[PDB]
């Protein structure tokens, strides 16, 4: 089983709106960590998706909607051996 | 020749018990990060770097067999290059 | 379509500014810093459009420290990068 990991790094304030985007898309497990750019006023999302299309779907939505007016970093990579509960 | 990274995302309460499995299997070294997760940061993220896929598989089966049914737990594996430690 | 390298440096908190300046001076866009535990460490994630640039930052860092500071570092690749 190949799984995709979508990282979104944005500003703390966007925690609730970006979480909501993630759920309403139907994610299978997302994690958040606190982070600092160049104070831990940023947050890092890690969203695991069964298809590259859903990862692309969530990335497109967050970019189109917040990429311009907020500091944002997003990227995708593949992972193996997902066991999730 | 190949380094593998094993991620275990689980409840903060298993920090000692998961740390024990990781140590008793004799890994290249690990880091733990506070985190929060859904479908405050009450979870922990282990990143375990192993010299072989088999060792990573072995730490992972164990954790899974022991704690997966009863605790929120996410785990998966991927490859890294250029490891200095 | 767009292959990108991600350098991870996990090191003692005491070296924040030092390695931050190595990452700066080496010309990389920026980075992310996460607090971690080994006790208390920082984890840098640096994105480079060139594998070249990742290994320079790696070289200088492990050159100076590593031999008398706790240090883990490694590289991998990501794709579909967007940044602002």
């Amino acid at each position: 089983q190949q799984v995709w990991k979508l990282v979104i790094i944005t500003e703390e304030i966007l925690l609730k709106k970006v979480s909501k985007i993630i759920k309403e898309a139907g994610a299978s497990g997302y994690t958040v960590l606190a982070a600092a750019g160049e104070a831990y006023s940023n947050i890092k999302f890690e969203v695991l998706t069964a298809s590259r299309e859903l990862a692309d779907q969530i990335q497109d939505k967050v970019v189109a909607k917040y990429f311009d007016d907020y500091s944002c970093i997003t990227y995708i990579s593949t992972v193996e051996a997902l066991r999730a509960h």
